[PDB]
RNA sequence: GACCCACUCGGCACCUUGGAGUAUGGUCGCAAGGCUGAAACUUAAAGGAAUUG
């Protein structure tokens, strides 16, 4: 059901509940710094989502049939 | 008893002599507002569009 949610570790509280993606989203990455992260679906669209609060930036568009796996170049944000 | 003709009485009946428009800078509601999906996202599938590609 087609979101990405987001809990914290001391307490486990429900961060962020988010949407968006049109099918189930499959593969999920965080920021080296813990600034950004990746969400990625099966609609070829990854979208990179800002964290304060939720706010998306890009939800770009490649790999014309599906996304399988997003990672991160964990030196830079790349 | 029936039929005809005249008369007569009573019947169900018959025939002939403020609104209309228009106009509204007011008061109140309202089609008002655009390819959907689709936004903080220029983003998918599926559609309507116009398609002699």
């Amino acid at each position: 059901d087609n979101t990405v949610k987001v809990f914290f570790l001391d307490s486990m509280k429900f961060y962020l509940s988010l949407y968006g993606h049109k099918l189930p989203v499959l593969s999920i990455d965080i920021s080296f710094d813990s600034k950004m992260i990746i969400t990625s679906s099966a609609d070829k669209n990854i979208k990179i989502w800002g964290l304060d609060f939720g706010d998306c930036h890009k939800s770009l568009f490649a790999h014309q049939d599906s996304i399988m796996n997003v990672k991160f170049l964990p030196q830079s944000h790349n």
